[PDB]
């Protein structure tokens, strides 16, 4: 179908990115609420990224999963690109974090679970190494998790350590996340980027004493240096800490 700025009335900003801004917006024709994301061919060029785009767009365009944010259309004009996207009313897991500083284990476990399925399907169709920082998780109207990705702490040992990664990478992220949710910050934070290198090659981290065994078990298996040792998803899903907690309607 053919899109055009004119078929959208434009709403309030929801964020300003590097190449542009995302907005709330509605399709004049169905009154369909969604998000619009605005790029400037201009800044795209000078960061020569148009290559990074046109790919991921494609990719995205294809994917369909409840937990991954949808990309509906994309259209362009004179001097910026438009990206039509699903709107996620409840915002990002990143503010949710800032706000509760920390998540309880049911919330975490459940979010993991989503991720895991997401990650799985995304894998199935042969796609990997998403950045899944918390500011690339949005929330659905149900608080249903959902993901949208298009530094650092979330890189694994085999990537910083300039070596050979696969989709186990996705298992590490998931550890970091699960750690970050529960504790509040990510397990290899550090002040300079070179402490973080270090921290990550020795996988050097520690739990606060409020963190249950269930969790430390899981987390630990995910955060292993040898890609091969870490679980796989349906294992993770099948972990007990998870099943015990994962509210799953
Ligand atoms: O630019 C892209 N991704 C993307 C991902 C998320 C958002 N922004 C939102 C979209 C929908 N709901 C949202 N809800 C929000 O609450 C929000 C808050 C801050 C920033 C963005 C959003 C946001 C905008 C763009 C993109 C590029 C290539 C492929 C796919 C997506």
């Amino acid at each position: 179908r053919q899109w055009a700025l004119e078929d959208f009335e434009i709403g309030r900003p929801l964020g300003k990115g590097k190449f542009g801004n995302v907005y709330l917006a509605r399709e004049k024709q169905s009154k369909f609420i969604l998000a619009l994301k605005v790029l400037f061919k201009a800044q795209l060029e000078k960061a020569g990224v148009e290559h990074q785009l046109r790919r991921e767009v494609e990719i995205q365009s294809h994917l369909r999963h409840p937990n991954i944010l949808r990309l509906y259309g994309y259209f362009h004009d004179a001097t910026r690109v438009y990206l039509i996207l699903e709107y996620a009313p409840l915002g990002t897991v990143y503010r949710e974090l800032q706000k509760l500083s920390k998540f309880d284990e049911q919330r975490t476990a459940t979010y993991i679970t989503e991720l895991a399925n997401a990650l799985s399907y995304c894998h199935s169709k042969r796609v990997i190494h998403r950045d899944i920082k918390p500011e690339n998780l949005l929330l659905g109207s149900a608080g249903e998790l959902k993901i949208a990705d298009f530094t650092l702490d979330y890189l694994p040992p085999e990537m910083i350590e300039g070596r050979m990664h696969d989709e186990k990478v996705d298992l590490w992220s998931l550890g970091v996340l699960c750690y970050e949710f529960l504790v509040g910050k990510p397990p290899f934070e550090a002040n300079t980027y070179q402490e973080t290198y270090k921290r990550i090659s020795r996988v050097e981290f520690t739990f606060p004493d409020f963190v249950t065994e269930g969790a430390r078990d899981l987390i630990s298996r995910l955060l292993k240096h040898n890609p091969s040792q870490r679980p796989m998803l349906r294992e993770v899903l099948e972990h007990p800490w998870i099943t015990a907690n994962s509210s799953k309607p």
